[PDB]
């Protein structure tokens, strides 16, 4: 990936991609800038590192992994991948803020940004479950 516009950060760049649809990168990235200045004057805080703290705190290191051998489905406990601790922890942000209950999109994640950064809300949660699946008989 290329650096971002503002930040010149990949990671930056890999959420705008997430954020995007209908590959309009030019109000995806308006998005997360504008989400970035909602961090910045609701906090004071640089919003880079917020958004920073935010993906490390969602990042996945276990999990039951789901695949497909020989025609069947399996459940495998296993490590996760630094390429794929991030598509993970993008993934959930998105999918977290995508229910915040604000009208705007850049407010959503800025409000699920902050709260990943202070280690709550559902995608810090998510990964707190996943870790927690990975790590019996009838399985309950």
């Amino acid at each position: 990936l290329q650096p971002d516009l503002v930040y010149g950060d990949v990671l930056v760049t890999a959420f705008i991609n997430k954020i995007m649809r209908d590959g309009k990168k030019n109000l995806a990235a308006r998005i997360f800038y504008d989400a970035c200045k909602i961090i910045q004057e609701k906090t004071g805080q640089e919003p880079l590192k917020v958004f920073k703290q935010a993906v490390e705190n969602v990042k996945p290191r276990m999990e039951v992994r789901s695949r497909r051998v020989g025609g069947a489905n399996y459940q495998v406990p296993m490590e996760v991948s630094p390429r794929r601790q991030q598509s993970l922890a993008l993934r959930w942000l998105v999918q977290a803020a995508n229910q915040r209950p604000e009208r705007r999109a850049a407010v959503r994640i800025a409000h699920e940004l902050m709260d990943a950064a202070e280690g709550k809300g559902g995608a810090v949660k998510k990964k707190e479950d996943v870790e927690r699946m990975a790590e019996a008989h009838y399985r309950w």
